[PDB]
């Protein structure tokens, strides 16, 4: 059932912006370890006085992080005549935010037809604002309003048909075309200690609908009109004998925020193998495989969609195998991608669901937790 | 001249301590840029509740990379009941020093014969104290002085005879081998307003001596005893045609602090080949190479120490030559390593005075400051 209830028109997602003690460092990293072009620049070389901003791109998937410099570069600036170009930029802000939760995702953006309207719907329909609609360059609308934690929805509109006004493109040079096949962003989950006022929170303001399903935690999801738009939320199950991995990142982040953003490959092998290779020369490591019982079992479970050849390239690679009704998931997950055990990636490729692909086709990987339970008893057996 | 006036025994340089936002990203990206192997490690996973910390080595360089959890995970925790491993460090301190100055070291740590006299001397002889001695596992003690701004100089001294009681050797699988030939730490440069006192400070609480030398800046070299602790101190000159990149340095840092490291390569050439291939691929930049006049002009200076191919070898690399009326230096630097123009790397070797090698063989490049603006212009013409 999909009610098509959003309350203003949803692209696709556009960007998601870290922020960062030093985006440089980090930027580097990440472009190392998830094979993304350096695609585009607001920093000092660009007139930004407050702020380092840099682009990373990967198909259709945009990773932005973002920096403040001293405020004293900026000190006589007010914000008619700021030099920044974010104008939700905000020293204090990002300073707190990252001091409180570490490296983390600040802003999940999504591209609409007009940001202005969605802004002025969302805070109608119970949404926090964050940042007002600003015009940027005659070209460019950007608003924003609260997710969870201190994570903000943005809300980006272009009247044409490049990034944001005030960024330059990255000059080739210092621009090499790394591509390991991620593709775009397919999901972007938060973790929260309630569920259901945070879902209500949102379903409220967006007209989301819940999109059908089918250890620690209980989750929904939380879907546009053409389902592309998937926003996962979690909350810890108290009590459990091993503790939820929902509550510690409560703990470890202060409170709610993003837990992982799910990264669509063209071909999971490939971006397996290539991340794989960099994880102990500057890149990310991943989850500890599963048994091979686990991928023992994959024939009962898949073995009409994936060859025995395919499978055990899932074995060589740790992938996780799930299924739904309508197609099939394969994911994997890193380890935390800086030094709390807070935000963490993962990396799917959907199989199925065909008419272009369904949204979200094969789920989210739920069947896996009690399939990775049962692999690792019967390994142990 | 060499009065050999240390008040306390100094051995050698032992580590370089950073201060990050996120010590996991900073610590991969340098060494995956400089060819540094993951040598130890303190953090949650070793029971430290309040600090993570990760050790890069390649030869004799140790840099640590050094950032802060919340404050929340230790909060019942008192300085005798302590979890970090780093006794001096403050979770304030550590974000204050972070915000105000940006990715930056914090730490130029010496090995001395025993850390409590060095401290106590220091003291009696005009050092600010910062962190006085502590014994760690009755093996290891640590204590620091001001050195400038808020750069600390850090006394270690060992009982024995790994880093440090509480860090644990990193895992094999996650410590690749990489090796770039850099071997060790060859002087750690400092940038401050006022040259004058800050030379008597330093000079005035360790017994350095200057070292004995032969645009936009005064600089002068503080030594140990027997030359192999190198501390120069740069202060800018102001009014010139073109801005002191030290004035530069001190308005973006706000203040003083440490302006670059000089790390001694084994074979510069492999270094810089090495480096240079993983600019764009998450390592380090470069400076703008010099104009082949001043290769052209490297027969005449140096054609005596370097063949016509290891001349054209410097000059594919960007390479600069230096002399001494001793000894021959072979520089590069890089771009700032973080978002601020502010602290950079310098990859240096030496070449002469053998007896071992002896301190400062070479100089410290002053000479290629001439030798760049002269080859600028007959490039242009
Ligand atoms: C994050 C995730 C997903 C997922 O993507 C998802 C959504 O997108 C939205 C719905 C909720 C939802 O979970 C799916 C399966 C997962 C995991 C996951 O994180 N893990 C864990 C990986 C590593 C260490 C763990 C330690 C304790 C508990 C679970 C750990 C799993 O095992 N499975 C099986
Ligand atoms: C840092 C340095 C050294 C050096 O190592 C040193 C000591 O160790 C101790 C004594 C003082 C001292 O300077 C030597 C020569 C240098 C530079 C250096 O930084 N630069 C610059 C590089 C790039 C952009 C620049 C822009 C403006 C001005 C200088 C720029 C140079 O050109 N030369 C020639
Ligand atoms: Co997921
Ligand atoms: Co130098």
């Amino acid at each position: 059932k999909n009610p098509k209830s959003d309350k203003f028109k949803v692209k696709r997602f556009h960007h998601i912006e870290f922020w960062c003690g030093d985006a440089t460092n980090v930027a580097r990293r990440f472009s190392w370890g998830l094979g993304m072009r350096f695609s585009a620049k607001s920093d000092l070389s660009t007139g930004n006085m407050v702020h380092a901003s840099y682009l990373l791109t990967s198909g259709d998937l945009r990773f932005l992080f973002t920096a403040p410099y001293s405020p004293s570069l900026s000190a006589g600036e007010i914000k008619p005549t700021t030099t920044a170009s974010i104008p939700s930029f905000d020293h204090g802000s990002c300073r707190s935010f990252f001091s409180s939760h570490g490296l983390g995702v600040r802003a999940v953006a999504i591209e609409v037809e007009d940001a202005e309207s969605a802004f002025s719907i969302s805070v109608a329909n119970g949404a926090i604002p964050s940042s007002p609609p600003i015009v940027l360059n005659e070209a460019v609308t950007i608003a924003e309003v609260k997710l969870y934690g201190d994570v903000v929805l943005r809300y980006v509109s272009y009247k044409a048909e490049e990034f944001l006004p005030g960024f330059e493109r990255v000059e080739d040079a210092s621009s090499f075309p790394l591509d390991y096949g991620i593709r775009r962003l397919d999901h972007a989950v938060g973790n929260v200690p309630e569920l259901g006022p945070a879902l209500t929170y949102v379903a409220g303001f967006t007209g989301f609908h819940q999109f059908a399903e089918f250890s620690g935690l209980n989750s929904a999801v939380l879907a546009s009109n053409d389902e592309m738009v998937l926003l996962p939320i979690n909350e810890p199950v108290h009590g459990t004998k091993r503790k939820s991995q929902i509550q510690t990142y409560l703990e470890h982040n202060e409170g709610a925020g993003l837990q992982h953003l799910a990264l669509m490959s063209e071909d999971i092998f490939r971006t397996l193998r290539e991340m794989r290779k960099r994880s102990s020369i500057g890149g990310f490591d991943f989850m500890p495989s599963p048994p091979p019982t686990y991928y023992q079992n994959l024939k009962k479970r898949v073995g009409d969609v994936l060859s025995d050849d395919q499978i055990k390239e899932c074995e060589e690679l740790g992938i996780l195998v799930d299924r739904d009704d309508q197609g099939t998931l394969l994911q994997i997950f890193t380890k935390p991608l800086g030094d709390r055990p807070t935000i963490f990636i993962e990396i799917i490729q959907r199989v199925g669901c065909m008419m272009y692909q369904s949204g979200g086709c094969g789920g989210f990987g739920k069947g896996n937790f009690s399939e990775l339970f049962k692999s690792i008893e019967e390994y142990e057996k």
